[PDB]
């Protein structure tokens, strides 16, 4: 699709067989979504402030569907208060700025 | 241009007669711009943390030129430590997600 910046480019997404509502943020290195059930084998990582401050699970190799477009990448899974997709995901759906 | 995610979406603008180099940022609902001279008036802002934290300078119809293009629109000057240009003025170059 083609995705317009009048509104916060906010999208369903699929992950987990759960959808939820995240935010395609081209500011963001990384994709953090909130505090889910995810399969498969994780490890403990520390986000935000300087030099970690909040405990998040790391899932590496996570299908998710972006506006019918399937991703895989790294989800970081935490209590964060909005789902961010960052360019780690971007990337693998050919995400692009256009102007 | 149509700009991709492997690396952060920086990229130079011109504002005031300067050059700077800014994060286009989807995430971002307006731009702040590190202390820098702009003419005209402004007018105080509180933003950050919870209702206002760091206090900026809102100026209005000021011209930034990005990647060839003008947009035109509100900056928020002030001590940040990364340039964020932000959709109120991706909106106003006709930038877009693509995918
Ligand atoms: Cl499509
Ligand atoms: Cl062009």
């Amino acid at each position: 699709p083609q995705i317009t910046l009048w509104k916060r480019p906010l999208v369903t997404i699929k992950i987990g067989g759960q959808l939820k509502e995240a935010l395609l943020d081209t500011g963001a290195d990384d994709t953090v979504i909130e505090e889910m059930s995810l399969p498969g084998r994780w490890k403990p990582k520390m986000i935000g402030g300087i030099g970690g401050f909040i405990k998040v699970r790391q899932y590496d190799q996570i299908i998710i569907e972006i506006c019918g477009h399937k991703a895989i990448g790294t989800v970081l899974v935490g209590p964060t208060p909005v789902n961010i997709i960052g360019r780690n995901l971007l990337t693998q759906i050919g995400c692009t700025l256009n102007f």
